[PDB]
């Protein structure tokens, strides 16, 4: 009664062959308050499938304990989605990538004895294993899978491990093969996939991931060629733009795909959301996970994409008994003009029209019919003579985003965090500089390593106009250099370059001079090969010149060691409250210095409608309500770019269309309505930077046409 199997055409569900139209939902870049409204837009917006990465690091913070409460509650938002009337494609994994802390490998993971990941290596294998098999015995025991009457259509091994494979050679070979078979092996009585996987061994199909996928084939001809991540958009990182991607372009992305036999695709993101906390986001990947998707961050209609695209849909399942009845047959129709027809014995019949001339309207005749196709576009023709939609004809109106502020004015207090020192009396001391994730395994994303100079009486920049120099090298992320207690300077990385360098004149004197050295991560990397194998924190080299010795490297002195903050070691985001501390409140409030906690009680503002808090006036730090983590904030990163004018006609690429240049490149900070009461709301910021807390705001999101 209940089957997914595949041939050269389709998945086919129940026995019936499928165009399938699929978004990405990741179920812990929103609330369990947010999902049965964004499931019920995806499936008003035409999807007949949701797609989610799962996220081991979420799902087992320690070795075998496990969380799948709140928002990490995978069974309940499968079975959401099973109540809408949705299938699922599951992507197990368990490396993710999915621009998420680490790819979604636990840091405790790297530690194992002979740990190698993504390799033909056992320890890996074994844990590998163990969680796949945890995943999936947890489905099967709720009935979750297709075959026993459930949602879940297919599920994904691995991510993107061709081009690893190919890098990493005979090794990789043997990995992709383990795990195609370990993963067949779990018996879930559905198909499996790998997305970029040319070598994909039968009965995995390989698929295809990317701005365009028409080209495409599977690795076998009885595959049926499928699409796992149309790019709706790209992601924001901290210091770049907010990026784009037009709706038509995007429609014609789609349309190019089906006309050439494509029958499953999938929108990377559908709804894309937010990293909340400090376990979600990788690699300076901002707190908005947004992606200019369908479904914007807070879960409003993304317009025109959103109804542009439910549009293309209905114009696909107009098509579809032709669709899943016969394959594509090509007629050109002109220079740059194509007709793709499925024409079944049935009678039914559906034509795409192309135009890929990116500058031109141009008409073609189609069976005794003109047609005009605007440039980059494709008409769709359900029944072969009535063009119900075309990609790049939008009949959406646009709508524009609104953040207005709501409330007004809190009452601030603060208290400014401890310039530790290497005090000899510190749990961790050590004679050299030692990996920032060996020592706090992620626990926080700050790491003092401090130890003291001492300047002989005699120096001689002591007599002249001198200071001497100080370097500290680092392999990231952001670091803050204090010599005697004071903020000496501030340097930080970016994505493709999170390593470091301070150089500058410091105010040493003589005697005893104390270095405390703050080192912060800003989520763990998440793609590349051997990722996670690169360093963070301060490795030195760290060298002080300009003393009658000559230089002195210090990397071999004694290090003190303090992981985390002492606002996070007293719980200072808590309810209950963090340690207590004297609370500085009026006149003397710490402003515009770095290292600051400040906290506020609010009342909720009114409305059903999506909030934020306005962060433009701070710099760096974390955001906790009602000690609930909402995320990192870093206002003070301003987007670089280039932000030119695009039209949607032509190839796209993650630049063409990018918006925010010379802005913060995140503002506004996503805060769930359902994690706040009518009164007695708990706002704590912790301020690593500098900024003037008298200047946040909540604020209200509205879009109008
Ligand atoms: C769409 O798909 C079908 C089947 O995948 C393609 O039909 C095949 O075409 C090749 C080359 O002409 C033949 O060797 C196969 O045996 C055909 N298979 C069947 C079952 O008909 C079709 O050509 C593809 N269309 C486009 C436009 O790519
Ligand atoms: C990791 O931590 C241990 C001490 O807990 C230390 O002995 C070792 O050298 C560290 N290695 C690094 C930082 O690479
Ligand atoms: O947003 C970019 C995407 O890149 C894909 O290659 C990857 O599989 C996704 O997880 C995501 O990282």
């Amino acid at each position: 009664e209940f089957s997914v199997s595949y041939d050269d055409r389709a998945i086919i569900i129940n026995g019936k062959r499928k165009i399938l139209i699929s978004g990405s939902i990741h179920y812990p870049r929103s609330t369990p308050q947010m999902w049965p409204d964004l499931i019920q837009k995806a499936k008003d917006g035409g999807l007949d499938v949701i797609e989610t990465y799962v996220f081991w690091n979420g799902h087992e913070p320690s070795p075998g304990k496990y969380n799948f409460e709140g928002r990490y509650d995978l069974v309940r938002f499968i079975k959401m989605v099973q109540r809408a009337g949705l299938y699922v494609n599951l992507r197990i994994g368990p490396y993710v990538c999915a621009e998420w802390n680490f790819g979604g490998f636990p840091v405790w993971l790297k530690y194992v004895p002979g740990m190698e990941f993504r390799t033909n290596n056992q320890p890996f294998k074994v844990a590998m294993q163990g969680f796949v098999q945890k995943i999936v015995n947890m489905m099967k025991s709720e009935n979750l899978f297709e075959s026993q009457g459930g949602p879940i259509i297919m599920a994904q091994i691995e991510n993107e491990y061709g081009p690893v494979e190919w890098e990493i050679g005979a090794p990789g070979k043997a990995y992709t093969k383990w795990a195609a078979q370990m993963a067949v092996g779990l018996k879930t009585g559905v198909p499996w996939i790998m997305c970029k996987q040319e070598d994909a061994p039968d009965p995995v199909i390989d698929t295809c991931n990317g701005f365009y996928c028409e080209g495409f084939r599977p690795n076998k001809p009885y595959k049926p060629k499928m699409w796992t991540e149309v790019w709706t958009g790209w992601y924001t990182k901290f210091g770049g733009p907010i990026p784009q991607r037009p709706a038509e372009d995007i429609a014609f992305s789609v349309a190019r795909f089906v006309q050439n036999n494509g029958s499953f695709f999938n929108y990377y993101m559908y709804h894309g959301g937010t990293n909340f906390g400090r376990t979600s986001s990788g690699l300076f990947i901002a707190t908005s996970y947004d992606y200019d998707a369908p479904l914007d961050e807070y879960g409003l209609l993304n317009e025109p994409k959103y109804g542009h695209l439910r549009d293309l849909h209905k114009a696909i399942k107009l098509s579809e008994p032709a669709l899943v009845s016969s394959y594509a047959a090509v007629t050109s129709l002109g220079s740059n003009q194509e007709a793709h027809v499925y024409r079944s014995k049935s009678g039914a019949c559906a034509a795409f029209l192309s135009n890929y001339d990116s500058r031109y309207s141009v008409k073609v005749t189609f069976q005794n019919r003109p047609y005009n196709l605007p440039p980059w576009s494709i008409s769709i023709l359900p029944d072969c003579k009535t063009a119900v939609y075309n990609t790049a004809q939008v009949n959406s109106q646009s709508s524009s985003i609104k953040m207005t502020p709501a409330g007004g004015g809190l009452s601030w207090q603060s208290y400014n965090e401890e310039t530790p020192t290497a005090d000899d009396s510190d749990t961790l001391t050590a004679n050299g500089l030692w990996e920032q994730k060996n020592v706090t395994r992620d626990s926080s994303d700050y790491l003092w390593y401090m130890t003291n100079v001492n300047i002989a009486s005699n120096e001689g920049f002591l007599k002249n106009g001198k200071d001497p120099y100080l370097t500290v090298m680092s392999a990231g992320h952001v670091l803050h250099v204090f010599v005697n207690g004071k903020l000496s300077g501030t340097v930080y990385g970016t994505l493709d370059n999170p390593k470091l360098t301070y150089s500058g004149n410091v105010k040493l004197r003589a005697g005893i001079n104390k270095i405390s050295l703050l080192s912060v991560s800003v989520g763990l990397p998440n793609v590349g090969v051997h990722y996670d194998t690169w360093n963070a924190g301060v490795l030195g080299p760290v060298t002080l010149s300009g003393l009658n010795e000559g230089s002195r490297n210090l990397a071999k002195q004694k290090w003190s060691y303090k992981v985390g903050l002492k606002g996070e070691s007293l719980s200072l985001h808590s309810l209950s409250g963090s340690s207590s501390v004297e609370w500085v409140r009026g006149s003397l409030m710490a402003q515009k210095q770095p290292l600051t906690w400040y906290k506020a009680t609010f009342n909720a503002p009114g409305g059903n409608d999506p909030l934020a808090l306005d962060m433009a006036s701070m710099g760096k730090g974390q955001i906790w309500i009602n000690g609930e983590g909402v995320g990192r904030h870093w206002p003070g990163y301003i987007a670089q770019g280039d932000c030119s004018k695009c039209s949607y006609a032509g190839t796209f690429n993650e630049k063409k269309c990018q918006t925010n240049c010379g802005q913060p490149s995140q503002r506004w900070y996503h805060v769930p309505r359902s994690w706040l009461k009518p009164s007695g709301n708990l706002l704590v910021v912790f301020e690593e930077w500098g900024g003037n807390p008298t200047g946040i705001s909540l604020v209200r999101r509205s879009r109008s046409a």
